């Protein structure tokens, strides 16, 4: 069903999680329950590793991903999370620019991203898939 899917394996997105700035991150399979893509029936998750030097791994829903082409559109990415917010705390937090340990990691994902979208699927699923 691959082609009535916005995402496949290995394909870059940015993932937007509570508390967290945007994030670069890449589709892959869950290592116990070897699927990518989910219904929580109506709405659509997809499992997701995050990139850094501390990797991570989630099911994130469809609405909360956007595929990743670069840095540049993180700017916009926050500007548009801080407009669609209902709360002004959420609303200011959002457009703050990240910090310490986070903001180094969050810079460690991007280095990562930026070299995996210079490859092909196949390439990257071999060199940049975390294992579990
Ligand atoms: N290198 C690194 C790094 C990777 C992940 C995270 C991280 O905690 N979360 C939240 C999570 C949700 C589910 C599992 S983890 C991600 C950034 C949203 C932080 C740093």
């Amino acid at each position: 069903k691959d082609h009535l899917l916005k995402y496949n394996v290995g394909d870059l997105v940015w993932s937007k999680v509570s508390g967290y700035p945007w994030w670069p991150c890449m589709v892959s399979a869950d290592p116990l329950l070897h699927s990518y893509t989910k219904l929580k029936k109506s709405a659509r998750q997809y499992h997701v590793q995050f990139f850094g030097d501390a990797p991570e791994r989630a099911w994130i829903f469809e609405k909360s991903l956007v595929a990743f082409e670069g840095e540049g559109q993180f700017e916009k990415l926050c500007q548009e999370s801080a407009k669609q917010a209902p709360t002004k705390a959420e609303k200011i937090k959002l457009l703050k620019p990240i910090s310490g340990k986070l903001r180094a990691q969050w810079e460690m994902g991007i280095v990562q991203a930026e070299e995996a979208a210079s490859m092909s699927v196949e390439e990257r699923k071999a060199k940049f898939t975390f294992l579990y």
